[PDB]
């Protein structure tokens, strides 16, 4: 079976959550790929299925659980199960249509969403932009519970879209970012309930492009300056690997070293 790491929202605590982020970095990677101090994620090309994917078991003080299916070469979560039902996002390759059968092989119904599960077609479907979806315990409780219902009929599909989007964000991009664990933490610890801003957004945009220009850097030096925000909306220019250290903790396989 793939490896699971297991969360749950009951009691959750600024531990408990960066034990978790924790365990789901040490099995996204074994690490034995490092550019400039960043683990680099194995790549695509000569990776069998046994090892392609990690499962997230998330559930609730409701005593409801959830198991996401995050794809190890990027973190990205391309599909979850809920009993005895289990849905994909649309794959974007037939590598992936088929790399993605090998998942939940035991669940009684399988269904693949006509939609991919890129941010701009969820937020669509959301009716809402990441900008304006709460991030937090609560937002992931309810994202969690939202999931569970879907294949019964009691969850809408924006809920859905939004359920997804709150989960991406503060498991996957926080496991691409000690950054972003980092704002999650926060919320955690105050039990505060709040959109992303700017400085997260930008961060999530650009984590393809961080990773290329890390790996492409002379000795950390982008060949290029890559524009970020801050947390008030301002754009300001990153030029070497070493500011990023305490901000990305994963990259894409982009080329050899
Ligand atoms: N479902 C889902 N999971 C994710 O982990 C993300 C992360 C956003 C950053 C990202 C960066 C690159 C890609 C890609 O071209 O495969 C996808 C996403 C996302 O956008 N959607």
């Amino acid at each position: 079976q793939y490896p699971i790491i297991n969360f749950t929202t009951a009691g959750a605590t600024v531990q408990s959550y960066t034990n978790f982020i924790r365990a789901v970095r040490g099995r996204l990677t074994t690490g034995a790929d490092v550019r400039h101090e960043i683990p680099v994620l194995p790549n695509r090309v000569g990776l069998p299925i046994n090892q392609r994917f990690i499962l997230v078991e998330l559930s609730n003080h409701a005593e409801l659980s959830v198991t996401l299916a995050l794809d190890v070469t990027n973190a990205y979560v391309v599909g979850y199960r809920a009993g005895n039902s289990a849905y994909f996002f649309h794959p974007d390759n037939q590598e992936d249509a088929e790399a993605i059968t090998h998942l939940f092989t035991d669940v009684q119904n399988r269904y693949t969403f006509a939609f991919g599960g890129n941010y701009d077609r969820l937020e669509q479907l959301a009716g809402n932009l990441r900008e304006n979806i709460e991030l937090g315990n609560g937002p992931l409780e309810e994202a969690i519970s939202a999931l569970y219902y879907y294949s019964t009929g009691g969850t809408q599909l924006p809920t859905l879209a939004i359920s997804f989007i709150i989960c991406i964000q503060m498991i996957s991009e926080a496991a691409r970012f000690q950054y972003i664990e980092g704002e999650m933490r926060t919320r955690i610890r105050y039990n505060r309930r709040s959109a992303p801003d700017p400085s997260v957004i930008t961060l999530e945009n650009s984590w393809g492009r961080l990773s290329t220009a890390i790996q492409e850097s002379n000795q950390g030096a982008f060949a290029s300056p890559i524009q970020l925000q801050r947390r008030n909306g301002s754009k300001f220019s990153v030029y070497d690997v070493s500011i990023l250290i305490p901000i990305i903790a994963l990259m894409v396989y982009r080329c050899a070293p």
